[PDB]
């Protein structure tokens, strides 16, 4: 094993709405594996600050998570930061634009409709919903926990951007938010709890 550090996936630009929740996204791989630092304005993102998790993810994936967006302070360049001891470390870096108020981008991604909690009984199906509009038309994707919902699961799917899982199991339980994506900007529905019952 002797490979210095690359990135194979870069952070990209995010726009999102203030009070809103952002995340980037940095992947890496090198032998012996690269740890992966986030950095904002060059300053090692804070073990204590609140609003920002670090996550830390399997395939080599770090994402960092901004949440609830501030307007002034959140304004920056996030960078990540991969090493191994081999060679040179590599970097790439990220903006994040904040929009207040309405002034949007036209066609920033709209969620009309959110998920909402539900409970429900083992061995059934359940449905949950997001609504999103935008120009150019966004992709939608759900996350639980934080993290993206695994589609290669032969229960889960999308129905209407909606997130249907059948057979349900107690693993399923969690935290869920629906995503739309944009070329524009990105919006994060409000999160809400699925529950298994038994019986």
């Amino acid at each position: 094993a002797a490979h210095p550090p690359e990135i194979i996936r870069k952070p990209q630009n995010q726009g999102v709405r203030v009070g809103g929740v952002a995340s980037f996204y940095c992947a890496a791989r090198g032998d012996p594996p690269p740890s992966i630092v986030w950095r904002k304005n060059g300053k090692k993102v804070s073990g204590t600050q609140s609003r920002y998790t670090v996550l830390e993810q399997p395939g080599g994936i770090s994402i960092l998570r901004i949440e609830p967006v501030r307007a002034g302070r959140d304004d920056a360049p996030y960078e990540c930061v991969a090493e191994n001891g081999v060679g040179d470390a590599v970097s790439a870096d990220a903006t994040l634009t904040i929009y207040e108020g309405d002034k949007t981008p036209a066609g920033f991604p709209v969620i009309t409709q959110g998920p909402g909690t539900r409970v429900i009984e083992v061995g059934h199906t359940v449905l949950m919903t997001c609504k999103a509009i935008g120009n150019p038309t966004p992709n939608i994707y759900w996350i639980k926990n934080q993290t993206k919902v695994d589609m290669s699961n032969p229960r889960y799917s999308l129905k209407d951007g909606f997130l249907q899982i059948e057979n349900s199991r107690e693993e399923d339980q969690g935290k869920y938010e629906c995503v739309a994506e944009n070329s524009m900007g990105t919006e994060h529905s409000k999160a809400t709890n699925l529950y298994v019952k038994v019986r």
